């Protein structure tokens, strides 16, 4: 129940339009409680909840406290943070639930009450910087001799949400443009009415506004100085609005003095909690104990848009601040780095100009983070420039203390515009352009490869298939690039649609041996954990199906047991061909093979520098033999309306169409294909639920890839699984709290030995050594 | 998506409160589908739910409509209507989706569209009164042979809730009134919250005056006379919420002649459906096409609210006509009656008029429906009371071609006012009393005996616990009652205290041979299924917890694979018992187990005509022995304030404290004590989705109950189970929508054989004859 | 835990003596650990009723004490004297003190104070009782070990292994014989039912004239490629796993 207090829109309404004068609100914090819960989760019984909430109330009067977000920032530090020989950390059977509690609720609060109430031993110096993690001695020992190893970390953005929220209340202007750009989409209309119906940009300056002058307010409360005496003119929350208070016909600001010189910095943000809760350690006015309830409130839903979104003046704000204190957090306490091969990921920019400050900036912080912890010799002090940002880094040995960097660059697909002759046109040139920037730069600084690792695509998989980057990832390869990692969307229509995405991806894209393939769930989740919640039959484009169809019938053909599926899918798709290309010809299983053989095929190269020089290979390898009427097919499958027409249409699929074996041995295929080809799978943080088919962390799909007992299916292909915190889905997280996460699960779920826990993490995590893009 | 357009809270704002004028509204009811989808389907995959939308879209052009009511109407009736021998009927396969829609949308529109675009064979003649069922040669020579019986009728509404809804439009301020007496408690805000947020009755009040208004513009279209002129002033949905329309300075009135007498039929509600949809075949206009889908959703939400607060002047309003219906409908289509035996459930009322106009009007329609279907000498044609209903009711004779009812009032538990001596004064007051009233009764028409054939308690488990009917029932008992049926409440805050509660049943409860408990949940659900979406501790009373304690011990102390629970729950049931009873002594688990046995007693006995014979034979039970002081300690616990403040505290209780194999051994045992004691289970229809745990009808626990392979746990005591239709959940049900749903599930998700599934099935519907409460 | 009963009765007399307070508190242990398993229950129902018999003697009280109520007892066992009677000692004291009286029981808590002060306890206390080698068997022994071997483990706490050439246990006739090997898994040494637990290398009384932790390690590598017939491969990882775990569970400030 305290999730539900300290996060949930219809609380925060009910307290910030009501006015302070009013002090038993219990009935109507206790009704908003129950909505909250039962819109959140709407399986958990009532009569549980009653009883919960019941407990709750009797356990803050029996405390002889008020029921407030002071009583619950309390309860909630006591039941999840005790301090042990590394300060203040979270209990091992409690870690899973802190990390359900981390996607809901800040943690920042909770640590400050924690210090308050639970001061660590002999008063000893203590700085909040990095979330909370739990202790084991073997995890500590194993991170201490084999560091961790990072393989798709965004260098975008802040480290956790938490000072992205201190960011919206330093630039509420920034912010705001950024939020109204989004609104305009559809998409962000729709996920912000499931967030709060009634939240509009208006509204959402309304709640920044109130937030920060919350903050001001308590900071003055906090600091021990008396208040400014308008505080007879506050009887409303929505007062705070408009960032300044009609007090006898004077306009008087919020903003006052604070003792560091970032007001907005984590540690103000530490500092300002600790004084406050110090000085209401035993009661609180019940107007300012609303108004930090409300500061809250408004800081949590800011941060659950934050997240449910991420899955110009703002960046320059930051800056190379950002990338050095991303290299910092990922540095970690301690003179050593508990992060070895660090993989950042950047969003390429189609201006030369931009892209060039943008690596600037990224390698500057870098070699800021370097020699803050190193002490050497510099050819500059102050280089300014990338050439000479790369003579200063040259000199920097492979050593293990310090976090190594590579920079992986991830293309954007976007949505396929009408028309435009092939379906992805106007992206491919985007792509193309992109492209272009990184070449040239690459050939204007030959150094760059050394940093310049890999390239990635990870935006989604329904807007631009694996064969579309095929041409660009070919060109690339000639360019150094050197390593390529692809993303496969797990969205997929059906299970066996995103089977044959990651296979189309392994049979088209240029993998070579130590490359990664990212978010591979169709392959990893079962299908009887897919089909949960999910209607009868489901519905995906025409194309989508012909292609799956081919699929099944490619890797089913000899299946003795499974000889009605595969012959029953080339029959089908056969008459699907016949509708699709409205041919009149026949077209037998093999032909309609071929023809999805020739995918990977440029389009320009299909209907006839580097790459020119593609150009003319792809074409020519359609013309070595002797067959054109496959390559004819394709030309209309690629360049005719009616055809583009048929694809785009939807059709009826049952939900059942392959039986649970048969899809277990389209993902069991596979799987002997990317261990032939040796290719590793980044595996999402375990504490990110976007599945929606997982009720619990136990049930998540990197156990199958591990082999653990119950998980693992008979037949499955052992794979190699790095560890890739690009989302966490939580507020507060990190590489080191996954890698606690995954051994708490097998300790305690799994019922694994901790030796034995950690050798099966271990494997995970050093497979983002062995297969890691940074150049040796 | 159908269910979310017919069947949405946004849906319907967006709709009612937008001027007429607008046509094209394709992407805000887009918008408002995915928001409804979100909030009542929240785990199905977004991009699932936006192929789904893209697939009706295109199904609803390449059909050459236009996205509405009737469009959707017609989709739905063909992918789940289609005639056969017995006329229009559900697919097989297509029953329980069928089953899942009936939960959100009433079916009288869909079969309405489906007979105006799918007629029956040769224009025979079609009434529609039941609600529609699937077909099978096994199932329907069964019935016919062994006709069905029903053990939990609810003769108190109607039989179904769309007449309920017309029953509403019928009389508006009855069921205003009725609305606002219950949205008084907070229950009913919370749960009218829950389907609205934005629900009042002034909103109500809305709503029902525009369906009606709708009905109304819509017959005068549907019967083919030409709109009376005022529409121009009809711009807005909202004009429709007075009952008059201002159109050039005069009040125009809405409502208009109907050809059947009784407009608020179901034959009218059916008659001008289809006449409308008749008119609309091809084209309808834009305006009038809305306000048929504002008038969908309108009645679509008020049945949904119906059905979820389910489970005077309004009663009076029907009286003997709905118990005539509520026969007629058991009765069925046919010569020969569907269902023999029929177990009458009805509320007692304290007033002894009121009461003998209630079973007046019960036994009354009774006749009605024999001297409907009989034609045959009457003693009285208008017997106008009890006693000549009695003497025209015992010349009809048992011989299995009609309805045989059987009459048992459900006594009503309510919540434990403050102190008032034993914590359960007030209401043990109000429950002898109705017993008075129904003793009195008895003795003043003996003959009422071979009617009033049993006595029921189903209101909730919380409220009061089963050892406070024990003197109720025994003293009915020698009135010549013969009969008792106990509701277990299934909202335990935890599994144990369930199987607690059914274990105390049959321990205190006077259930002899063949008598039956109500909703034994508890001992059917396992307990994988019952954790799920569960916090990981759970918060009870400590009197709850105290008494499971007791129970855990006193059935584990020799299972010798569990000798560890018994052991603990008995040691810490002692240092539990010292906390609540404050006590200094020793006191051993021996002498807590016999103070909790003596907890069948009634109070003031406990302390210490057919009441007071009760009360001395209690007294002197506890005092043939030499034992006082648990007497004593029983005292202390029933009077002694402190021990009722301990009583109503919380304590919080791990959700694995038992594990399930230990909860299933208790499971067993009491398993062990249904059989041996011989009592029946009168299990609730599987549509019902009340449990939040079971996420598919296949994983029902009454499938455990029938011994299936997989769903039956090893050590499990065979039981009794009867089918029992008192809260389907759904809008329209009968006792052959469950036998139907039941043979379905077995023969398809079981993959049993017709015949198997029928002797299954058939069983279980035996059982309430073997056990029926009907005088032999 | 380490030892097996065994070896430790060699040249052992057929009763040994210890006080009654000694003698109370393993009685009390034998109840709780073995009065579920079902082989064991002769032990733990004749461990529970001599021990509340023995009880009676020992505080003289003429009440009816079970044994939960004497386990209840050897819970507050913990607490500070003054507290168990009633800067950062004071917030202890307290502390120890309310969580004595949060609870609604205070015999047991009486009966603690008695247990503390009272002069007749402690003569009682002080008194030796005369109890049989093979009080229990073997099985219930090693029984005893392995749920502390289970709460060992559970816990994650190492042990701080003696070197093997210290003989002051007296049974061992041979260095092949010691308990390390024992814990290390090995074949005929471990007990079916064994706990694995944490085990690592502390050389303070080596009980030779010159040692060193070199010499201990060398020595369980040579007892254990020698006496025990481990391949160098094999008995290097069984010693690498025990030095190690020195390491883990190292004191040292990270």
């Amino acid at each position: 129940m305290e999730r539900f207090l300290l996060n949930s829109t219809v609380l925060l309404y009910r307290l910030s339009t009501v006015s302070l004068d009013e002090v038993s609100l219990d009935e109507r914090v206790e009704s908003s409680v129950f909505l909250a819960q039962y819109e959140q989760a709407r399986s958990l019984p009532d009569h549980v909840a009653k009883s919960a909430w019941s407990y709750l109330v009797q356990q803050i009067k029996q405390r002889n406290m008020k029921l407030g977000p002071v009583a619950i920032l309390r309860l909630i530090a006591e039941k999840f943070i005790k301090n042990e020989k590394g300060g203040p950390k979270i209990d091992l059977p409690m870690f899973s639930e802190w990390q359900t509690l981390m996607s809901r609720v800040s943690c920042l609060p909770i640590i400050a009450c924690h210090q308050v109430f639970n001061p660590g031993p002999a008063s000893q110096e203590y700085s909040f910087r990095w979330p909370l993690y739990p202790y084991h001695p073997t995890v500590e020992d194993y991170i201490t001799r084999e560091c961790l190893h990072e393989t798709h970390q965004h260098l975008n953005g802040s480290t956790s949400a938490e000072e992205c929220w201190l960011d919206a209340l330093k630039h509420p202007e920034a912010c705001l443009r950024d939020f109204e750009k989004g609104w305009a989409s559809q998409e962000m209309k729709q996920l912000c009415a499931q967030i709060d119906p009634s939240l509009t940009p208006r509204i959402f300056k309304d709640r920044l506004q109130i937030a920060c002058n919350i903050r001001e307010i308590l900071c003055r409360v906090a600091q021990g100085v008396e208040l400014p005496e308008w505080i007879a003119s506050m009887q409303n929350p929505q007062q705070l609005a408009n960032s300044t208070i009609l007090h006898n016909g004077r306009e008087y600001g919020f903003a006052t003095v604070w003792p560091i010189d970032d007001k907005y910095s984590q540690e103000s943000e530490f500092c300002w909690l600790t004084g406050l809760l110090e000085k209401w350690r035993f009661n609180a006015p019940e107007g300012l104990e609303r108004l930090l309830w409300i500061y809250l409130l408004i800081q949590n839903q800011y941060l659950t848009l934050l997240v449910q979104r991420d899955d110009m003046t703002e960046l320059r704000e930051e800056t190379e601040k950002s990338y050095l204190s991303r290299f910092k957090h990922a540095h970690g306490a301690g003179v050593y780095s508990q992060v070895r091969y660090l993989e950042g990921r950047f969003a390429p920019k189609s201006d030369p100009n931009k892209m060039q400050k943008l690596l600037f900036s990224v390698l500057r912080g870098y070699w800021e983070y370097l020699s803050a912890h190193m002490s050497m010799e510099w050819v500059h002090e102050k280089p300014l420039t990338i050439s000479q940002v790369l003579d200063n880094l040259e000199l920097v040995e492979p050593h293990g203390k310090c976090v190594e960097l590579a920079l992986v660059p991830h293309f954007i697909k976007r949505k396929p515009k009408n028309g435009e002759a092939y379906p992805h046109a106007l992206l491919f040139k985007d792509l193309k352009n992109q492209a272009a920037i990184l070449m040239d730069m690459l050939k204007s600084e030959p150094r760059l490869t050394g940093w310049i690792r890999g390239v990635d695509a990870a935006a989604n998989e329904m807007h631009a298939p694996p064969e579309l980057f095929c041409p660009l990832f070919r060109v690339l390869a000639k360019s150094g690039i050197a390593h390529f990692t692809y993303h496969v969307g797990e969205d997929f229509p059906h299970l066996i649609s995103g089977i044959r995405s990651i296979d189309d991806a392994l049979r088209f894209l240029p993998l070579r041996n130590g490359d990664r393939l990212g978010h591979c769930t169709a392959i990893g989740i079962t299908p009887s954990i897919w089909k949960r919640s999910l209607p009868l039959s489901l519905s995906m484009t025409k194309e989508t199906r012909l292609l799956d169809l081919v699929f099944i019938w490619r890797e089913l053909r000899s299946h003795p047991e499974l000889l009605r599926y595969a012959s029953d899918a080339a029959i089908e798709a056969v008459r699907l061909a016949h509708k699709v290309f409205s041919l009149e010809e026949e077209v037998s299983i093999t032909t309609l093979d071929q023809v999805f053989e020739m995918r990977g095929l440029l389009a320009e190269s299909e209907g006839l520098s580097l790459w020119l020089e593609e150009y003319e290979r792809a074409r020519e390898l359609v013309k070595t033999t002797g067959m054109k009427r496959p390559l004819k097919l394709y030309k209309q499958w690629l360049t005719s309306d009616n055809v583009r027409k048929q694809r785009a249409e939807y059709v009826e699929v049952a939900l059942e169409y392959l039986p649970d074996e048969a899809v277990v041995a389209l993902q069991q295929a596979v799987m002997a294909k990317m261990a032939d080809r040796n290719i590793a799978i980044e595996c999402p943080p375990t504490s990110n639920t976007r599945i929606s088919q997982y009720r619990n962390v136990s049930e998540h799909h990197i156990f199958r890839w591990m082999g653990l007992p119950g998980e693992a299916i008979e037949g499955d292909v052992p794979m190699s699984i790095c560890l890739g915190s690009d989302d966490p889905g939580i507020f507060a997280a990190d590489l080191k709290s996954e890698f606690y996460h995954l051994f708490v699960v097998l300790t305690r779920k799994f019922g694994l030995s901790p030796a034995d826990a950690l050798r099966k993490v271990a494997e995970v995590n050093e497979n983002g050594r062995i297969y890691r893009f940074h150049d040796v």
